[PDB]
């Protein structure tokens, strides 16, 4: 590979030089006669539960994590550094694994984030909350550790981003899993005439929980319960205490019958299926939060025709033209749909951010990283947002995709590989 | 290896074996993505890249071989006789010539092969005008008159290609100057905005320094400025009557006419170069009809070109103080609900962007059942506006290069020696 690549803004002309790239350690999925760089989940970007670390494949994947821990503390080639290079490789010479320090779990969990090409919010990636529950021995205490979080990330609306990190694999057959695909989510059901109550998107693991033993309200806004897996056990059932679960009704501030459609939705979002790599170590249940950007809630949840698929019941209350495409009356409904969900979490007083001012940031975010660090990997397919792309900055960006360690990456889903006691 | 593309909207699963026959390199690598990147080196063609005897057999055997297989007779004696034909003309005048049939199949391949566009659907309906006879500018001039007035036809546009001859050695290249044969002027002001198209500013300076008298207007056509031959270029003007043009108002919004804009009906990209079976035609303007978002986003809305936001939203009296009331977004709907509208109004060909998206998903399926794929570029293909209520967001898409192809090359007046 050439050793400087350069990037350009079409409309501003900037141009930035990537040296970065050269520290790439895992495959995109691309070749040099095709890009696969709108595929959503290439094999290269998920880790299945089976390719566990040998104790040779362990050794140069852990030096090359505390070689850069130690490079970022400005310690490298001291003896701290020596020490602990000692010690890790007889730790996996002994035990076939080793354990991170705090310090190093915290650096890892950061960078983690940092090198996340598909986050736009990543000009945040150094104020990390990192609650270590690595300690943790029974799905109770996973709800415990999960309920902390909650109740820190949500901080009243004022949201705080956090992960909290539960014990990495071992052999495999012992793993921590967080069923759910996020903490919070709502209930989808599945009616004999076809139809879907509630979120389309979760109905398989609605119904994955209503086998368990959860008794369901049947209602359009379920928050489900956790599904929390201990050391590989069966996966037990928890409520989240409802004080806990802060969310926001939408209304608008210039049409008094939006609140009629009853719509409403949690603060918080806070992924639970990833899996969190560092220095080859796999961190299968590391729930970490945010807050959310508009667009997430107010085009995707609500206007994806496989979601909640509301354009044409606002359209109707807009009183617009619907029978041709050409009225845009889908586009005239998606922006006030918009509107109201960025107005509702404003007025509430629930962390939010637009995609304009989140995009505006990713920006000067992805300059500075390419002049402190060399780089910073992004995948525009992601981060353009899904409404109104080219009136932000990022689709006028040439970005660069390549994959950094420490990463977040996708897993199987445990119900497909979870052998019930 | 078959590769498989989902559709997380439909679930529809589709399998790619065409990208088996690509030999173009994407720019991408194992460890690395281009795919945001808008002119890697493997979409543009330079001149010095001339092709040789050595390199020109191979290429032009690639390409008889996959049209005769088009034809269904693959190793016929036709087939046969066109090979050994084309490969004596190499040998004894270091290029060849393309039979009428081939110009039109490799002509319509290029747009088919086109991952980056959206209009796909319409590939085998392409009108060819074979210019491979021209030798001046003035008839360069002739033959780009009868392309727009045939293309244009009162509204009703259909899509046309004008080739001009084919690269020989390099420094008698035929080019259109011009990006596309209809554009609006740009200035710069003494107080250092811009008046008319900023994108144009450049090849504006150039056809004053050439003679031509500015209107110095916010939409004046320019000129044609033509090169045959490798010769220095001329300028001409395109017969107003043969310029379709629409006044832009919207359908409730009565104040909106005066905003006094206007676009053109015709979009006729120039500047890029047609590569069939290792043959470079650096001439090659080709037309079809707007998706409206190209005008009403891109031409319209983008900061860099005319950037009327916040005038529309004035006039629509919208709060513009914080971005998080939308304000943008607002004016960006009234504004593309008027392009189309004004020209349909004017009955004038134009395809909105859900039409459009919802054509090439169809399209999609045709290729990948009838060809086993079709190569795609989700960064272009996904519209500028409203991107994941179309279809096309929620579409995997393999990009791949195919020839014959359109690349792009540099700009004349940075390789022209002036006689
Ligand atoms: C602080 C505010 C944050 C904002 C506004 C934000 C915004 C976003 C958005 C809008 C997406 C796309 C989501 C989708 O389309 O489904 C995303 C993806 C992502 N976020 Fe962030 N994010 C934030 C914080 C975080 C944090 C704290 C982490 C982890 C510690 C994180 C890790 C990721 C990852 C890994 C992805 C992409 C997953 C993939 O590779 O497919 N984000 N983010
Ligand atoms: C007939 C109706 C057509 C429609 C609606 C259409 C639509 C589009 C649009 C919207 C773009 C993106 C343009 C931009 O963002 O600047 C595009 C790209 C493109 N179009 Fe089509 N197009 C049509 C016909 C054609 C024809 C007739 C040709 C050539 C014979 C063609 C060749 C191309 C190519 C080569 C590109 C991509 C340029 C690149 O590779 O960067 N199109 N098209
Ligand atoms: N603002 C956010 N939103 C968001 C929502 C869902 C997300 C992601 C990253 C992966 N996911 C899921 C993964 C499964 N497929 C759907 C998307 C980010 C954040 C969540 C956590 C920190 S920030
Ligand atoms: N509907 C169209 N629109 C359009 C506009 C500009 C285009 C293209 C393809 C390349 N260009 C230019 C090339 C220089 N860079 C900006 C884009 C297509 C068409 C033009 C011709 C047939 S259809
Ligand atoms: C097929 C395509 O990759 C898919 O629809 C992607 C497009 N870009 C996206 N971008 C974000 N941020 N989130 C998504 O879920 C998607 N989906
Ligand atoms: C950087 C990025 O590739 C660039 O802005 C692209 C994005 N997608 C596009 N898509 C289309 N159709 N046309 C364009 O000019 C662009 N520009
Ligand atoms: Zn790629």
């Amino acid at each position: 590979c050439p050793r400087f690549l350069k990037v350009k803004n079409w409309e501003t002309e900037v141009v930035l030089t990537d040296t970065l790239h050269l520290k790439s350690t895992l495959e995109t999925g691309c070749t040099e006669y095709i890009c696969m760089g709108s595929i959503m989940h290439p094999s290269q970007h998920a880790r299945r539960p089976e390719d566990v670390a040998t104790k040779d494949q362990l050794f140069p994947l852990a030096k090359e994590f505390i070689d850069q821990y130690y490079s970022s503390i400005k310690r490298f080639g001291s003896k701290a550094h020596m020490e602990r290079l000692e010690e890790v490789n007889k730790e996996i010479d002994t035990t076939s694994t080793y354990q991170l320090k705090d310090t190093e779990l915290i650096y890892g969990a950061k960078h983690a984030w940092r090198n996340a090409s598909r986050c736009v919010g990543r000009i945040q990636w150094s104020k990390l909350q990192v609650f270590d529950a690595r300690d943790c021995t029974t799905a109770h205490g996973m709800f415990n550790y999960i309920c902390n979080h909650v109740k820190y990330a949500t901080n009243k609306g004022n949201l705080r981003s956090a992960i909290t990190i539960f014990p990495q694999r071992t052999d495999g057959k012992h793993d921590f899993r967080v069923w759910n695909s996020q903490l919070i989510r709502y209930a989808g059901y599945k009616q004999p005439d076809g139809s879907t109550l509630g979120d389309p998107a979760n109905v398989q693991f609605t119904e994955i929980c209503i086998q368990q033993g959860w008794k369901p309200p049947r209602g359009r806004f379920d928050v489900l319960p956790l599904l929390l897996q201990a050391n590989g056990n069966d996966p037990e059932l928890f409520q989240i205490p409802p004080e806990l679960v802060l969310e926001v009704p939408i209304r608008h501030p210039k049409f008094e019958w939006f609140k009629d459609l009853g719509l409403k939705w949690y603060g918080l979002p806070a992924v639970s299926n990833m899996l969190l790599e560092i220095g080859g170590l796999e961190f299968s249940a590391c729930p970490f939060s945010g807050w959310y950007m508009g667009t997430e809630i107010g085009v995707r949840d609500y206007c994806d025709n496989s979601r909640y698929n509301i354009l044409e019941e606002v359209a109707k209350k807009m009183n617009l033209d619907m029978r041709k495409t050409s009225s845009l009356w889908k586009d005239q409904a998606l922006v006030e749909i918009n509107i109201a969900v960025l107005y509702s979490f404003q007025s509430d007083k629930v962390t939010i951010v637009d995609h304009h001012s989140a995009t505006e940031s990713f920006i000067k975010h992805m300059e500075n990283e390419y002049r402190c660090r060399g780089g910073c990997p992004a995948d525009w397919v992601w981060i353009v947002p899904p409404m109104s792309g080219s009136i932000t900055p990022v689709f006028h960006q040439e970005m660069l995709n390549y994959r950094l360690t420490p990463s977040f990456e996708y897993q199987p889903d445990p119900w497909n590989t979870h052998v019930w006691k």
